């Protein structure tokens, strides 16, 4: 009340309590953790965020019309002890044709700059069904890979090859070889794992290619490798994707990996569009800039999750202010993104990881965990594990 | 000394503060600011950072090779005081192709989201001629700008459209008109100005051609409109590209304008190598997370401008640790990134802020500045106090 | 007033005297000669018309959905005197790649043919810019063949 | 038995995914018709593409729900005829089984061009007349015009 008294007119546009319906179904939704930058309230530097993610008219201008007043995004709930600040997003202002890097420039982009907010945090976003209309969501899930893997009632199992780095392209091969044999299911390339001079990209798939096919021999169970495609533009990446295809692996044997912040979200979404039949594994290399709690400014993991979901990322890593619901009803609604799970999970920590998820459907990517009886009896172990939480079988009684 | 006796093993193949030269060309250099997360010490920390950054080596692993530890990246300098850390990152771990994300990857990629510290800010980076080479630079400069606009001796006076979004294409074509033919010569797309419902990208290209023809001929000067080629994907991106390309502008008339942190690298690299011919606008909404001071995490704006540089922007916006010259000499050189500078730069402004930045080559696109005179008095107002600027007079006197 | 309580709830849907500002540019400004076609008022025989012009919900579905509320035509001004009706259409309404049969379709199409009215005559439309940005208009003129025929004053 | 149709309420206004839950909801009990409202086209908030490919997966669902084949109307009512032809390719492609789709023209607002166009065409498809704005002719209560009759012999013509 107070603080409505406090804007001026340009601001006051930006703010209005009374929105009717934010679930109306034109709205984005979005919650920030707001704090302003000094000389402002929580409800100027508010208007000020709404400005600069919508419209930015904050000044008197002789060309305001008022449909651009119609295209303002909407301060319309406030928590004055939490520091948050709800906007409404007219979607509309979003780019046509499922511009998922068009919302993050409007809603993430110019503010994070501003000196009016000392903290700005995008918590959570919202998106109304019809806006979910526009955009492609995940078209490959980790049900499609569990149907090629015919893995179910365990998590999907899988690994990084350490070294990380600095291993030739059989060296790496012989590495992802002896998880696969080992009961493993999932390998991934190192999110900077390129075209290196000592492993090189041709060498490196073709390598793979041949440990796969030997694995799947030994073993009866199919494999799944993580071919890491960021490149240095979108016909380097294609390129890659293509010489994943022709190399030629059996269709869902390869999963496109992405580092989608690094990489951008045009190349997210070009793999999605280009390959909706391949697994896209969405890399978060650089997320923490935007999702770490030191850093006041930035966003969440959850809308990073959320928005990697929006632009069709089949998985993404992960290591609240809205009921969301994604679907697309008040084809019925958007495929889910795998969770992928990285760093250090042992059999000793599998159930208890497990219980505190509350379901199977995620790959679990071990880091340090088991990294000097062999990979491939850790992998056994890891897969002993698995079938034990399966049976109910205690882990010491299954030992 | 004893931070190297608290050191592991694994740890200690990452820290050589005897590497005999870091400038041998071998290393990009990089010096981060760094704060441990708790029951690490400061060398601890970078070793930890210079390992998640190159290899990944802090385990005993059987698949450990010797050339694996010769691609370690290694902390050389640390300065206690000021909690700084200097890692050399022998840039052979980098993608080939002048991959500039890759790079990004690995330096301020994963290592943001580490536990193990606290702050984490890349304040500079340091490229050797040697790994130079590998990149494209820029190609199109405010050189060939000023050439096309016949413009010399001062700043390129530019503008944004107010309000950002809501307007028709007619309606941000008049106003991109009204600054034009009051003499400005700059005028850009919003950043998320896209294709949307109510300003089609068709549409509003079309009208920005016939507006910049008519401002062009009642001025007789050239001009130069950015437009927002941030899409989706690869395939519409460069759909907006070619329709700009065929609309047709004379060559020198467009800039493309990527919004670089949203879009993503591969965009922008991919921009500079269809389209060298053209003037590559970088915008940088999102950089707050990665720049802000208030962000323990990230890197600073100099290594953004630098990376911009790299892969081959022509001009990035603006609004130390190391001698960086951009020779590819221990052709001859990597081209220019322009500085863009946007928010509020009115004619009484202009000459203590050519004095401060020194020099007349960048782009100045105000903001608040001037947006009841009108917006051609006010161009021209600023290009009175150009001229003023050119030929010594004060403002007061030329006024 | 009054003619607001003869309407049910469906119907009160699509009225809307307080509408801010139906020039705002969301809207297409439609004027109608409105007389109802037996037992209903104006006000309610417009309100069925601006249904079927729109959405055609004018009884209690579960399908109905907040954004398709969004998306009613809306009774905006009454003439009782004159019989003459204000219906605000939103023009995201209309096919998108400038079709304009679709948007006769919309506000002369069945409306035409209800019962509800015995005399329904579109008198006027109001175009807003953001609208007219979606459709062509005329591209060759009278001043072209003008030129060509070197024909003038 | 008569062919059992239904309309989708609301008319506009609902989503693809929506509409397409509606129309098999109709489906699945029994319902055999299902089409389009007379302007329900490529509206932003419920594409064309996205409603064809949604329509697509809501019959099919019914169909193997029910075991007998169903039957959608799609409005290929369009600004010109270039967009008109794209969008019947579109429903061809989708791809449907024939007999599956059928094509809706507003004969009158789109004209009785578009109406035979479709019907050289597209011989092998259901040429669905929609006649929103007739009226003016027809209605009793107009003086001038042409009856109903008039009109559905033209459309058999046409
Ligand atoms: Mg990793
Ligand atoms: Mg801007
Ligand atoms: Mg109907």
């Amino acid at each position: 009340t107070q603080l409505i008294k406090t804007l001026n007119i340009h601001q006051k546009g930006y703010v209005n309590f009374d929105l009717p319906n934010p679930k109306n179904g034109e709205y984005l939704l979005a919650v920030f953790h707001l704090i302003s930058g000094g000389k402002l309230n929580i409800l100027q530097a508010a208007a000020e965020v709404a400005a600069e993610s919508s419209t930015g008219t904050n000044f008197n201008v002789n060309t305001e019309t008022p449909f651009s007043k119609e295209m303002n995004a909407v301060v319309y709930q406030i928590d004055l002890d939490q520091n948050l600040v709800w906007i409404a997003y007219p979607w509309r202002l979003f780019d046509r044709g499922g511009n998922v890097q068009n919302i993050l420039t409007y809603i993430v982009g110019n503010v994070l700059g501003m000196k009016e907010v000392s903290a700005l945090k995008l918590l959570d976003v919202w998106f109304p069904p019809a806006m979910l209309e526009q955009y492609d969501g995940p078209s490959y899930t980790l049900d499609d890979m569990r149907k090629y893997l015919n893995v179910y009632d365990r998590p999907i199992l899988g690994t990084i090859i350490k070294p990380k780095m600095g291993l030739t392209s059989a060296e790496y091969a012989e590495a992802a070889y002896d998880f696969w044999v080992g009961g493993g299911d999932f390998v991934k390339n190192d999110e900077p794992q390129a075209n290196q001079d000592f492993c090189p990209y041709d060498k490196m798939v073709r390598n793979v290619k041949a440990a796969m096919d030997k694995a799947v021999k030994e073993t009866g169970n199919k494999k799944v490798h993580s071919f890491n495609v960021s490149a240095a533009d979108f016909d380097t990446m294609i390129e890659r994707c293509e010489l994943i295809r022709n190399a030629g692996f059996e269709p869902g044997s390869y999963a496109f990996l992405i580092d989608g912040i690094t990489a951008g979200w045009m190349a997210v979404q070009t793999l999605r569009r280009k390959y909706p039949d391949v697994f896209i594994h969405f890399h978060r290399a650089g997320h923490g800039s935007f999702t770490r709690p030191e850093n006041p400014i930035g966003f969440s993991v959850l809308v990073l999750s959320k928005f990697a979901r929006l632009a069709g990322a089949s998985g993404i890593h992960t290591g609240h202010f809205f009921e969301q619901e994604w679907s697309k009803i008040f084809w019925r609604g958007v495929k889910k993104c795998c969770p992928i799970i990285s760093g250090g999970l042992n059999p000793t920590l599998l159930k208890p990881f497990i219980d505190v998820m509350g379901n199977i459907d995620f790959i679990t990517t071990m880091g340090a965990g088991c990294h000097p009886k062999g990979t491939t009896a850790g992998a056994k172990a890891l897969v002993q594990a698995c079938e034990a939480y399966q049976k109910g079988i205690d882990i010491k009684e299954y030992a």
